[PDB]
C-alpha cells in the first residue's frame, strides 16, 4: 500500500507507487530497471499503435548493430581485444543512407528502429524518468526538398500528440524548441510537452527534428538530381522513450496509487471472488470463469485474482495501487442477486450491474474513465500556466508551481540570462533555474509593440517556460 | 542488380550475393556486425508476430531486462565487458548479455515465495552479444544478435517438461509452418546441452550445399539446477520449501539465413509466401502513354479487391525505373507472386501471373484473381516446404559402423547412427573425423531425434562397439 502522499512527498509517491505496482524492479546495477509486465504491456501497447500508423506512412523498421566504432568494450572473456555503445544511431545509420542513395528516385527513404539506448549520465536516477538505459524508437529520414521533410516532421509530432493523449491519455503542447534547446546540428527541433502539478516541472514528452542538410553535408548524404547535379538530402529524426510511461503515471495517479487508462492497461477488469480462506467450493470461481469468458467476448482484458490465502480486502488495496481501471465483486449475495458490484478506480464510484448488462456497461464504463482521465489532466494543465507580461511576474508564477507563457524576443543569450537569473533567485529565496519549453504552435495574439518580458526589445512570440526535468 | 553466382558451385558468394542484392544486409565497419535492412526486417516481424501470439495463448508475458551484469551475478570467452568509459577504468567491469539467465533469475528468487506464484512466464525480444573469434557469417553466427528468450518456473518438473516441449513444437511451427524450413526435433548430447541445464531439446536444420547442420532454435530443460544457484524456492500447500523447476529457449534471427539458404535459387531469395510481406507486386505496364491513366486505376482496384480477401498487395508505380528493371528487382527480392497488367490485358479482362519459385505464368480473368492467388499461394508454400523436406531426406544416411563415416561425410551428408551415448566418445569422434578430413571438418551430433527408428537387440554403437542406446544424428555443423 502507497502511503506517502503525492502532492506532499511527490518523489517518495513515485518511487512507492512504481514498486507496490509491480511496475518496475530493481537492480544491483546504478540506474538500470528491470520493467515487469504490469509496465511492460503499456510499452506494447504504444509501441503497436504508433508503428501502425508509422508504417501507414511508409516508414520501415531496420536494426543497425549497438556497437559505434566511449564505453569500451576492450575484452571478450578475459582475451583482450584489438567499441562504443548507442546513444542515438544518427553516426551509426549516415554513413549507410550516403551509399544507398544516389539519385532522386532513391528518396524519401524513411526508416525506424526500435531499440534500447544506453547513456551513462553520473546524475542521479529516476526510473522512467531518467535512466542508464531506456527503450525507445528512433525514426531517421531523407527527402528531396526540406518542404516534405518538415511535412513528415509535422506528421510524426501529430503521431506523438496521439500517442499520449488518445493512448495515454496525457495533454501535451505541441511547440518549437528555442535556439539554445535545439537538437545539436539541426535546424530546427518541434517537441510536445507536458507538466507536472505536483512539482510544477515541464517535461519534454517526444521531439521530432528537421534536420535540414547539415547531416548530409557532414556525412555526404547527396544524391544526383533530375537535372544531373549533386544535391544535399534534407533530414529528420525523432525519437519517443518509456519516459511516456513516467508520465502517464504521473499524470493519473492519486493517493492510493497508479490510475492506469483503460486503453493501455495490461488488465481492464480484475474479477475479485469474495471468498475468505476456506470458501472454495466453485460456486463463486465458477460463475467468476463464466463472466471472464463473456468480458473476453468483448475484447476486455480481464484477471481473476482467486489466490488462495489473501482476504478481499487485501486484493481490493492491491489491485488498486496497481492501477487497474475497474473491479468486479463477486461474492455470495451477488451470485443470489444475479448482480456483480463493479467498482471503477478513477473516482471510487460502484456500480450494481446484472450480469446480462456487463460486457456493454463496462465498455462504456471505460471509455468514460479514459475520457474523463484526459479532461482532467487537460484542465490541470490549464490551471498551471499563467500569462504574463513583465519579469517581475516570473518569480511568483514559479513559486506556485507554475509555468509561464510570455512574449519573447528570441534571442538565445537572453535565454541563458534568465537561466542564470532565475537560477541566482532561488537561491537566494533558499534546482531553480528556469529555461524554455517550447514556443508552441498556438500562439495568441501579439499585440504590435509589445515588449519581450526580459529584454524590452520587440517581442516576437509568446514562448512557455518553466522549471523543468 | 542481379545475382550472378550459382548456388551449387560457389555457395559462399552466392549467399553473400543473394543477401546483398536482394537489399537483406548491410556490411559495417565493425566485425561480426550486419546492418539488417528492411526487407529482412519484414520477414524477422512476421515470424515475430507468430510466436509472440502464440506464446499470449499459452500466458507468457513479455518484459524487458537490462543489457549489463554484473561480475559476481554472471560468474555466480564470448562475454564483452565494458571496461572503461573514456580513458577512465569503471570501479568494477561490466558485461553485455550474452544471454539473460543470471540477470533474470535473482529477481526470479525474490519473485516467488508461494505456489500462488507459479508458474512464472516471462519473455523478452531484445538482442544478445556473443564475442567470438572466428569468421562470422551473416544471420547463422553472428557476433550480435535479435532473438526471443522466455524464462518460466513452475511447481513441478513435470509441469515444465511440458512447457519445454510445447515451445519446442511452437519452434516446428515457425520453421516449417512460416518458413517452409524443415528440422528435426530431438535432444542434445549430455555434452552439447546447456551448460547448468538438466536436459536440452532442439530443432536441427540442415544445408545440403556444404552440407552442415545446424541448431535452428532450443528449449532448455534446466530443472531445479539454476533454482539451487539462485535459491528460487515456494512454499507448497503444506508450508514445506520447495525448489522451482525452470526452462528457457530460444530462437534468433539465424532463422532468416536457414530460409535463405534453404529456398534460394540463381536468382536469389525466394520468400515463402507466409512470411511474405509483399505477396504479390503488381507491376503496371506504361509504354508510350498506351492508356497509361486507365492502367493505374485498374491496378489500384485490383490491388482493393485482392486486400479484401487479405492478400499483402504492392503496386510498383514507380516512375524512374522500367517495367523490365521491376522484374528483375522483385525477382532478386523473392517476391512470391508478380501480376503484369497492361493495354492488352486491360482489354481482355485479365491479367498476366508469374510465381517466383518455378517461373510458371498464368492468364487469370480479373473476376477470379482473388480465389486463385490464394491457391497459388498455398501451392508455392507448400512446395517450399516439400523440396526442401525431400532435399533433407536425401542429405542423411543411416549407417552400422564408422567405417560408413568419411565417405558419407564427403557425400555433404549426415549419418544416423546407433550410438552408446557415452560423452568420452562423442570427443574422440570429434577429433578422429577432423583428422581424418585432412571450416572445421569434425563431427559432432547434432540431435538425439524424437523419431526413433527401432533398435534391433543386440544392435552395436557405431563406434565403441558397445551396446547401442539410441539413434543419433551427427555431421560436421555450423
Ligand atoms: C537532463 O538532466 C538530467 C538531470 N538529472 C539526471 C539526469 C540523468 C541521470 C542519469 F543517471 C541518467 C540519465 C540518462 N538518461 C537520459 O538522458 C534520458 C533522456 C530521455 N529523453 C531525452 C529527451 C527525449 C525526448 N523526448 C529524447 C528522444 C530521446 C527523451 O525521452 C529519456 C530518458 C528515459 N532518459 C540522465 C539528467
Ligand atoms: C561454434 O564455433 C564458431 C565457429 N566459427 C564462428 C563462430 C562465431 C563467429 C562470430 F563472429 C560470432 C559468433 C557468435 N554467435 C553465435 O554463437 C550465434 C549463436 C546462435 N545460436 C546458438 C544456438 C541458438 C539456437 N538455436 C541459441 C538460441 C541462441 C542460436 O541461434 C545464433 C547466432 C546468430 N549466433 C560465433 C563460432
Ligand atoms: O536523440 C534524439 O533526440 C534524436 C531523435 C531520435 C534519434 N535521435
Ligand atoms: O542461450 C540459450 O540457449 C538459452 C535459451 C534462451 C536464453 N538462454
Ligand atoms: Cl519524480
Amino acid at each position: 500500500m502507497v502511503t506517502a502522499k503525492k502532492d506532499e512527498n511527490f518523489s517518495e509517491w513515485y518511487t512507492q507507487a512504481i514498486v507496490r505496482s509491480e511496475m518496475i524492479e530493481y537492480y544491483d546495477i546504478s540506474g538500470c530497471y528491470i520493467m515487469r509486465p504490469w509496465a511492460f504491456h503499456i510499452w506494447e501497447k504504444v509501441q503497436r499503435f504508433f508503428d501502425d500508423e508509422i508504417k501507414k506512412m511508409g516508414v520501415e523498421n531496420s536494426y543497425f548493430p549497438m556497437f559505434v566504432s566511449v564505453a569500451w568494450v576492450t575484452h571478450y572473456g578475459d582475451s583482450p581485444l584489438p567499441i562504443a555503445i548507442r546513444p542515438t544511431s544518427e553516426t551509426i545509420m549516415y554513413p549507410a543512407y550516403a551509399k544507398w542513395i544516389r539519385s532522386h528516385r532513391d528518396l524519401p527513404l524513411k526508416l525506424n528502429q526500435w531499440c534500447s539506448v544506453v547513456r551513462w549520465e553520473f546524475k542521479q536516477p529516476t526510473p522512467f524518468l531518467r535512466t542508464r538505459e531506456f527503450l525507445w524508437q528512433e525514426g531517421h529520414t531523407a527527402h528531396a526538398t526540406e518542404e516534405e521533410a518538415w511535412e513528415l516532421v509535422l506528421d510524426i509530432l501529430e503521431l506523438y500528440r496521439r500517442w499520449y493523449e488518445e493512448c495515454l491519455a496525457v495533454p501535451v503542447i505541441k511547440g518549437e524548441k528555442s535556439e539554445g534547446e535545439k537538437f545539436a546540428g539541426g535546424k530546427k527541433t518541434t517537441t510536445v510537452e507536458a507538466f507536472i502539478p505536483e512539482n510544477g516541472r515541464g517535461i519534454q514528452a517526444a521531439t521530432s527534428h528537421l534536420l535540414g542538410t547539415n547531416f548530409a553535408k557532414m556525412f555526404e548524404i547527396e544524391f544526383e538530381d533530375e537535372e544531373g547535379h549533386k544535391r544535399l538530402v534534407h533530414q529528420t529524426s525523432w525519437g519517443c522513450t518509456t519516459r511516456s510511461l513516467g508520465v502517464m503515471i504521473m499524470t493519473h495517479g492519486d493517493d492510493k496509487g497508479l490510475v492506469i487508462p483503460p486503453r493501455v492497461a495490461s488488465v481492464q477488469v480484475v474479477i475479485i471472488p469474495i471468498l475468505f480462506k476456506d470458501e472454495n467450493t466453485g460456486e463463486i470461481l465458477g460463475k467468476c470463469r463464466e463472466l471472464k469468458t463473456m468480458l473476453e467476448k468483448a475484447d476486455i482484458r480481464v484477471r481473476i485474482d482467486d489466490r488462495s490465502n489473501y482476504t478481499p480486502g487485501w486484493k481490493y488495496n492491491h489491485w488498486e495501487v496497481k492501477g487497474v481501471p475497474l473491479r468486479l465483486e463477486l461474492g455470495p449475495k451477488d451470485l443470489a442477486k444475479g448482480t456483480a458490484r463493479v467498482v471503477r478506480r478513477d473516482t471510487g464510484e460502484a456500480y450494481q450491474i446484472s450480469w446480462a448488462d456487463l460486457a456493454p456497461k463496462l465498455l462504456e464504463l471505460m471509455e468514460g474513465i479514459q475520457r474523463s482521465l484526459f479532461e482532467k489532466a487537460k484542465a490541470r494543465l490549464h490551471e498551471g500556466i499563467e500569462k504574463i507580461s513583465t519579469f517581475d511576474e516570473v518569480m511568483p508564477a514559479l513559486n506556485r508551481k507554475h509555468l509561464v507563457l510570455a512574449p519573447w524576443c528570441e534571442d538565445p543569450e537572453s535565454e541563458e540570462q534568465i537561466k542564470k537569473e532565475t537560477q541566482k533567485l532561488s537561491e537566494i529565496q533558499a534546482t531553480g533555474a528556469m529555461k524554455t519549453l517550447c514556443i508552441p504552435f498556438d500562439q495568441p495574439p501579439m499585440p504590435e509593440g509589445t515588449k519581450c518580458f526580459y529584454t524590452g526589445k520587440p517581442a516576437k512570440r509568446w514562448t512557455l517556460w518553466g522549471r523543468s526535468y
